[PDB]
């Protein structure tokens, strides 16, 4: 029960809802540099449990999305 945050198991919930059955995924505690290190990178998680993350940025996490029209 947060101040209207999202943490635990409905902010995974809320992640499936966003990205939808297509499912989602985790980003590497480590790629290049260490400003990512410094910033909560860690996980999307963390990011939205702790930080108030919006929900534009948290469609990121979500797994890559198609075109209404084929290519």
């Amino acid at each position: 029960g947060g101040p209207e945050t999202l943490c635990g198991a409905e902010l995974v919930d809320a992640l499936q809802f966003v990205c939808g059955d297509r499912g989602f995924y985790f980003n590497k505690p480590t790629g290049y540099g260490s400003s990512s290190r410094r910033a909560p990178q860690t996980g999307i998680v963390d990011e939205c449990c702790f930080r108030s993350c919006d929900l534009r940025r948290l469609d990121m996490y979500c797994a890559p999305l198609k075109p209404a029209k084929s290519a």
